[PDB]
């Protein structure tokens, strides 16, 4: 009964937006396991941007949010079939082509974003006072 | 066997500091329910300083955090006698006199502050490379 649930992803300065998307992963199931994947520094640089916290301080963060019930850190840039093979996942879960060869397996769960909850809007609420 | 812990505080802008320092609380004893507590926007701001977060945002976040078993929000300023008695609180957990009364009474535990984790430390380092 147990599904196996993976969501990847920078989580840099994690906010009640990632919160709410991993809750929303976790409950995608009566009965789940949450893996979190955590993207390492070279390569987010590489392929997104710069990332202000490094992979260990990204990382250290998820380990005290309710949802999450294992982490792999560093996780791989690309989902592939062979890895969701060995981590015996079910379903891949992220905001919703790099998903279509998931979706087209069955494997892909959506799960939503929140806006206007990051670290930057909360500074810009601090300046706007001045 | 199960030993009831309060950690009461402002929570603002949620850090790794405030969750090992509630990851402590929790951990005080094999089995615990951690209530925690947070206090209300007009006080903080009267009796601390601002307050970047509202009640209802600090509040929100404390419930993702793995630790926290139980909120009581808004929570009182000043815990007395009587609230202890009132949600049968065993121990009052808070970094290391407003607390002298309850070291007198064997209810008080301390935990210890993580400093150089917070948002503002972040921001600063994101600067720095200007």
């Amino acid at each position: 009964k147990n599904v196996v649930i993976y969501a990847d992803g920078v989580y840099d300065m994690l906010h009640l937006g990632h919160m709410k998307q991993l809750e929303q992963a976790k409950k995608l199931f009566e009965n789940t396991t949450l893996i979190v994947g955590v993207t390492s520094d070279n390569e987010t640089k590489l392929f997104k941007g710069q990332v202000v916290q490094t992979l260990e301080e990204r990382t250290e963060t998820l380990k005290h949010i309710r949802w999450v019930d294992e982490i792999i850190s560093p996780c791989p840039w690309v989902v592939t079939p062979e890895f969701l093979e060995k981590y015996k996942i079910d379903y891949v879960a992220h905001d919703d082509d790099i998903y279509a060869w998931l979706k087209r397996a069955g494997k892909f769960k959506a799960t939503q974003r929140t806006e206007g909850v990051s670290t930057t809007d909360l500074i810009v609420r601090i300046l706007k006072n001045y």
